[PDB]
């Protein structure tokens, strides 16, 4: 195993409640960096928090990151609770529902967007802004295979996760002559999933060399190596967690 120092760094986690933030949270902990989870769901903030208390100094902030209003109020909030800003992870997301071009509800795909895209600008706006005041800065925009691709029946989602990794390479070039660097990650489908058929999951599976889906701990692993100092030259790109699926 390796070790990521992360002392006196102070980290922002969107969605850590559970899932991919949470094991972000986890591995951060052990760089034994300031964590600051971000949330829309209060009560699985609260079970975080008492499960990682024992690892390290975590906070919660509730905010529904699709809401701007409420993301500078969040913003505010972690200001009050940190020394300063260093790493954002934006992890907080929804999946959306599954429907062909010709089907998909125009509420439903504009949902996705404001939580997957508008959301994301939001986050990365006030955080950046914090960054770049102090001339340091790690994010990492967690999106998805789905942005590379265009998963069919999954329009939204794709288009969400796509303008992520825009917005990722545009902020990162806007950045570039700073101590800041701005990098996404398409990760494959993570073992959310178990509302699927066993045939729809031997379909993602084929298209997956490594015939299995991510491990939370293998994502975290990356994250916590973008988010750690000695990635001071790569910004704007996209790192991979696809498993050999990816093409590019
Ligand atoms: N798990 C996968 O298979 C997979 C695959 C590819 C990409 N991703 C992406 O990774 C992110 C989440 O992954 P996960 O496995 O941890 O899902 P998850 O359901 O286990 O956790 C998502 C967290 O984000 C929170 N969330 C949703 N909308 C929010 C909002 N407006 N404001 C604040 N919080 C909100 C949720 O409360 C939750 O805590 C998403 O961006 C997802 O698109 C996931």
């Amino acid at each position: 195993m390796n070790h990521y120092d992360f002392q006196g760094r102070s980290a922002i986690i969107t969605g850590g409640a559970q899932g991919f933030g949470y094991a972000v949270a986890e591995r951060l902990l052990q760089g034994k960096a300031k964590v600051v989870l971000w949330d829309m769901d209060d009560k699985a903030l609260a079970e975080a928090r008492a499960k990682l208390e024992p690892l390290g100094n975590v906070e919660t902030v509730r905010v529904d990151i699709s809401d701007q209003s409420d993301v500078q109020q969040a913003i505010e909030a972690t200001e009050k609770l940190t020394q300063s800003i260093d790493i954002l992870v934006h992890s907080a997301g929804i999946a959306g529902q599954n429907n062909p071009v010709a089907d998909y509800s125009p509420e439903e795909w504009r949902r996705v967007i404001d939580i997957d895209l508008n959301g994301a600008f939001y986050v990365n706006q006030v955080v950046v802004q914090r960054m770049i005041a102090q001339n340091y800065g790690r994010i990492v925009n967690i999106a998805s295979i789905a942005g590379k691709e265009g998963n069919p029946t999954a329009s939204a989602y794709s288009a969400a996760k796509a303008g992520m990794i825009a917005l990722t390479k545009s902020l990162g070039k806007e950045t570039a002559t700073r101590n800041i660097a701005v990098n996404a990650i398409t990760p494959a489908a993570a073992q959310i999933l178990e509302q699927c058929t066993q045939a729809h999951i031997d379909y993602m599976l084929s298209k997956i060399p490594r015939a299995r889906f991510v491990k939370v701990e293998e994502l975290a692993a990356m994250v916590a190596w973008l988010v750690s100092e000695e990635n001071s030259f790569t910004t704007a790109s996209v790192f991979d967690l696809s498993g050999g699926r990816a093409t590019y």
